[PDB]
């Protein structure tokens, strides 16, 4: 078992009388001497440290028979820049990752993109992460070059677990709980009633409009009729009436 | 035959050393002595004097074997009062009736309603006219009392003839003739047609406008409804689902 | 007097064993022994039989001390042909003449021009008509040959009356009455149109009012919605700080 | 280092041919020969497993030179019952504890109170927890009997962290956000209502204008009609005096 936490990058003596030399998959998988383990670097936010992270690092720890696991954790600043908010700030996460079972070494304030000098500084043989492309601003995959170096080691993501999930359970519950403790009833009932009332009113208004339209149409029709009559008028008809009337003047 | 016209009432000597005595149907129909004829009175407007009148007076002249026919003709004034217009005034009608074949005597300016003193003055035995009730103002029949006296003698009206008819033929013809000589034209007709067309067009336009207005109103109503709906919606249950995901966008992809 | 109408020619018997022998102006004016009256012929349409006609016939009857008056009445066909229309129809005018006072005998269906044989069968001694030469057919006078025989007796037209006047009065009155009435109806139509326009304006007003009401309702609804929103908003901080704590109570202290 | 997770209790073999014999603070702190580590028990929900937990476990692991750390994780049922809810579910927390650095073995479905037999089967030498007396059930401390046995090893709570805080941050942020969003929508909603009201009024005005126009058109039409009527009326007297005469021409001169 292990009594003490994982050394931060800084705590350890490192020797430059030893040149930078990576191993290859073959002689790494044959497994390295105990003095010279294979050195692997996994990186990420590790916000709300959870099982997915942990067995990702387990996968990574197990890649080779003899392995030394260094884990880069990104700063709050960088993470808010390129990604979004952390619920837990960088220190909590450093502690968090420090406390993991498969972790030999923790690297604070780790870079979004990995550089030749980073890889040389920390003597990294391989880089463990999931094989999805990581698109962080300006790059479609920030692991592209490490993949190309033959350096990249893919891992598998746990399903059902993720920080987004852990956040969404809580938020989900609190939303309905809060909204529920708002309406706490008469008013709510009234509102429902009001909507119904409003609807009824709207219907009435529509009906009224329709009626008005009908009236207008009728008026138009009447006008048309009048016009027609006028046209017709414009003696043949009224002669029959003219004569009899004229002769009324002469008696019964 | 007869050379001279019928005496007006005035021209004749009349004697009051002879009391007023009417006869009755029986001894009148046995026929009277030549010195004492039966005396009968027929009356009316006699406007546009015609055959109906004439054989009415013939009927009347023939009522008894010996008969003297006096015919009352009403004045213009009275006739316009109680009846209507005459086309011919009273003098023309006096002449007219004077010239009839069966007429012995003419009575000018005769009364609408006959009075005891009229009947006594002119010594009238009987009064000849058609058996229709004559309704002249205030009375349902102005012959009622003469009918009751046993004095009345009915007559028959000729059919097809009457002053109204004689007037209506003329008026009928002149109406259509005149109206006909008015429209007398093609150009005018064309113009009228054009005007009508224009009117129709205008009407159509108006209708279209109305329709448009209606449509607008409908649209407005719809908008109002939508607004109401929105308000109702506003009045968390719906937008929570959207609130949460959005909230979690903040934490990354 | 005379109780009976005038015979027609065909109603009458005539002795032809009596040769046709006319009589002179002289020995006629000496007067004609009772059984040989002078026989005079007068002719015409007698349309709208009137007093001019009648007095013409009176002159005719009085031309001699003893005179027999035969009067020809021309047919509808002859008359429509050579003259013009008639408001009276030939039978009506036959009757008309029949009821005249100075007329002994009526001759139906009379000739437009008079012939030796016509004058023979009716044994006509003289002819009575006005002395204005009569132009119809191609004849510039149809009586000229009767003149030349010295068989003509002129008469005098009466004044202010003739069949045309009687027409003209009625005609006029009906022309002015018709036309007047024609205008009045148009005025009534104009009055109706006023009514219609006013009704349309009121309907428009009503519509406007309705629209206004609708608008008001909408406004009210909006206000209500706003109020609701406000209420919702209110429903939160203090009771929030209450909420969260309450919610964490459930998982423990 | 450590490539492998922590066993559970049931994953593990145990020799019961070895009787249950505890060890003193003293001879434990002298250090325990490799094959007999001291065995320490620490317990808890470990909901939202965090650094306070982990350091608690580190203390637990370091209580002696040679120490075996067994850690009980209470169930969802026990926990919901005697404590409150958990956002983490018992399997999740089993795993959580499994991945801790100082933890040799994990015990699933742990007791709320510890029993002689529980302490027997797991061969538990000591117990590591904070020294704040734990009040749940009716017990005002559930560790008191473990205290009295002298079997208790206190530990220290870390600072500024605990499962409740992690809740509270998110809670707060979402309260202010959700309320803030709701409020913006009310702000947006009011503006929308204003747009709706502005739309309503303009439209109404337009409608009114249209109506007015229609009315005007109608009026114009009426006027036109009137004019036409007038014209018609104008279109008779002179030609009247022409007419009547013309009409009397037909009956003769
Ligand atoms: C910024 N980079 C790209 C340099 C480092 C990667 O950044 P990231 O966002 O992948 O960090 P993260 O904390 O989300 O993921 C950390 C590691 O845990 C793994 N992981 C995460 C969640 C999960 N349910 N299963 C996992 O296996 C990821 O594959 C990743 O390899
Ligand atoms: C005023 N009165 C009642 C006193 C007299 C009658 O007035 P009147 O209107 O009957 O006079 P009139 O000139 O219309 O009718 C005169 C006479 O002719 C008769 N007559 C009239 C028209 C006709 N087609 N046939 C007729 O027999 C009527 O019966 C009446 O007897
Ligand atoms: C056709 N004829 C010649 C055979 C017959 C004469 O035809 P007419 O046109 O003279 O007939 P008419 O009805 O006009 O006239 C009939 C008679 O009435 C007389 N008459 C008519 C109107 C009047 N105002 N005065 C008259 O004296 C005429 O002299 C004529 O003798
Ligand atoms: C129910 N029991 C008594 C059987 C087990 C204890 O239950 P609990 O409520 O202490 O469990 P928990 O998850 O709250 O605490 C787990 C462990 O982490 C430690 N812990 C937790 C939070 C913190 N800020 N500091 C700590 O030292 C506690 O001392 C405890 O020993």
């Amino acid at each position: 078992g292990l009594r003490q936490p994982a050394p931060f990058s800084d705590e350890i003596e490192v020797d430059f009388s030893k040149p930078y030399v990576r191993v290859t998959m073959e002689e790494a998988c044959r497994g390295t001497p105990c003095e010279r383990p294979v050195r692997v670097y996994a990186d990420g936010i590790f916000d709300l440290f959870h099982s997915g992270h942990a067995r990702a690092l387990m996968q990574a720890k197990n890649l080779f028979p003899n392995t030394y696991l260094i884990v880069g954790v990104c700063s709050d600043e960088l993470t808010h820049n390129f990604k979004g908010f952390t619920v837990m700030n960088e220190n909590e996460r450093y502690d968090a990752v420090q406390h993991c079972r498969y972790v030999d070494e923790v690297v604070r304030n780790a870079p979004w993109t990995l550089t030749p000098e980073f890889l040389a500084e920390h003597r990294i043989d391989f880089v463990a992460h999931d094989d999805i492309p990581y698109s962080s601003a300006g790059s479609d995959d920030v692991y592209k070059h490490i993949k190309e170096a033959g350096m990249f080691a893919p891992t598998q993501r746990t399903e059902g677990i993720s920080t987004s999930d852990i956040i969404t359970r809580i938020v989900r519950d609190y939303d309905v709980y809060a909204r529920r403790n708002l309406q706490r009833t008469a008013k709510e009932l009234n509102v429902s009633f009001i909507n119904e009332k409003k609807y009824h009113l709207q219907e009435r208004v529509d009906k009224v409009k329709k009626k008005v339209k009908d009236v207008e149409e009728k008026s138009k029709e009447f006008v048309q009729k009048v016009e027609e009559k006028s046209i017709d008028l414009i003696w043949e008809e009224k002669s029959r009436e003219f004569i009899g009337s004229f002769l009324e003047m002469f008696g019964p």
